[PDB]
């Protein structure tokens, strides 16, 4: 029962192109199966390693973009 935990992170810079396609599967699939992840490894050239982190990461940053004021959808103060 442990998907392997170390303390291992950094950051880097991404071009435009290969995100678009990370970025745009994060909405399609949070969690994305090793299937998904070689896959996008050629659609955008990195490393499996280096895509499971980042999207790791994606769910971190927008946990806060999510409670923040900013939001998609139409919705308001209406029992929800």
């Amino acid at each position: 029962g442990s998907s392997g935990s170390s303390g291992k992170r950094m950051r880097t810079s991404f071009k435009h192109h290969q995100l678009r396609t990370m970025k745009s599967y994060f909405a399609i699939n949070h969690n994305p199966d090793a299937k998904d992840l070689k896959q996008l490894a050629q659609k955008t050239g990195l490393t499996k390693r280096v895509l499971q982190v980042w999207f790791q990461n994606a769910r971190a940053k927008f946990r806060r973009n999510l409670l923040r004021q900013e939001n998609g959808g139409v919705s308001g103060p209406s029992s929800g």
